[PDB]
């Protein structure tokens, strides 16, 4: 259940801003001193990054990919990287069992030659658009304010700020998905056929 | 320092860390060596709440008709504490425990051969859970561990808003994952649309 | 009027959680130390288990069983185990008198060859579904919080919590009973005969 044992310059600027949320100064590099101030600020980033991924968003969802079994076992590892696994159409079948995909209708584990699913893959603080990269910080900037320096007046401003941020995030995909009522969907696209 | 450097931890351990971050205090490294109430406190409140989130609802949790098999010699079926809720398939469910064993409350009997067909909610770990719920199992535990122990009203009044937002994301999950249909997939009004 | 002079491991974890409700740390075994903290927590569990049974719920109600008198006496013991005793149809006849069932219409006590009733049998903290096993704890987590460590803020959260627990309990039998308006009842099942 993924570890933060590597470092990145673009991820470093996020940890600075989470430390700004208390009022703490920058940490120059995340190689480490003894401070729980910068250690908790990095974990609350990772703990919230896996929420923002767990939602929603349309670039995050990989429409039908194929997961392939180890031919000799034969099963597919359902890793903690995979945040949410559903099926393509409806009445999704798969769920983990021991860390492995498992049919809850076919009563079976072992199957050959693949599946087609929608995986939300877990990505970094990088591999994210800048709308969300703000909101991953400023949502972390609330729970890091609430767990260590819990001043009610600097949180009550920040709650208004992360809500503003999430709105800009919801502004993003509505454009980015480009979705359509009457011309792009599954049902009422078929009705407009003359 | 290094890259690429892929590595994983216990999801059970990191959940106990987030409970300890929520009350407000430094991360505890390990769980075993049964010292530190805070590691027994946070892990019990995790387990005590994981068995609620399973006790509800959710559709991957419900195993549609499985068979439970008695011994040939006794002949009864053990109804364990692991089985959270046991109902029948259709309606006017018959089964209920009696000494830890399943029991007909209509056939007035305990002993039957050749099995049943039921809906068991099986209890699973903190793992064997999707990530939407793994969040909400923590942040609901982050409230009852805050309430029962760090009894400051302002930290829970924040966190109560947070676990409710978690539950909505959880409620969002199966609505997709079940993919349920009003007029085409159900028991009654699927039959009415037949031409 | 049933005593808690036996012990159970699954019942032990309930007493732990009632002790968590103050903020007190666990008791390992219920064999006993001097503390009234664990002794009052075990009693308030038993005192509330006999309420949740006294309600309602449909697995709890045993539809018509037979109680059988001692052929030589001849009466039926109405024990304190029996929480509520009604008749099958309506205008129920039976009520205790000295600890014994008694007709309040036939003016009599002694009768031969049995009855047919709806007994709510008192069961343990075990022999309960998990929805209720939660709510038997978290209702006990209020009356144990009010009687011994009564901070008003830790009760005010818990009252919201036991209410949410009660709703999950109320959700249970609505499924588990599977009750039907127009196809399963006594009156308007008979109306729909064609």
């Amino acid at each position: 259940s993924y570890d933060m044992n590597v470092e990145t310059a673009a991820e470093l600027s996020a940890v600075n801003d989470i430390l700004a949320s208390i009022g703490e100064p920058p940490v120059s590099t995340l190689e480490g001193d003894a401070n729980a101030d910068a250690a908790n600020a990095r974990r609350i980033l990772n703990k919230i990054n896996r929420q923002i991924q767990s939602r929603g968003w349309t670039f995050n969802i990989e429409e039908g990919i194929t997961l392939l079994p180890d031919v000799y076992s034969n099963l597919i590892v359902y890793s903690d990287d995979y945040l949410s696994l559903m099926s393509t159409s409806g009445q999704s079948i798969y769920v983990n069992r021991g860390g492995y995909v498992y049919d809850r209708t076919s009563q079976s584990d072992r199957f050959d030659s693949g599946i087609t699913v929608n995986i939300i893959r877990l990505r970094d603080y990088d591999e994210m658009p800048e709308c969300f990269r703000y909101w991953i910080v400023t949502k972390a900037s609330r729970q890091f304010n609430n767990r260590f320096f819990g001043a009610p007046e600097v949180e009550g401003v920040l709650q208004e700020e992360e809500d503003e941020a999430r709105r800009l995030c919801m502004e993003y995909e509505m454009d980015y998905g480009g979705y359509n009522m009457l011309d792009g969907d599954a049902f009422t696209s078929g009705l407009l056929t003359r």
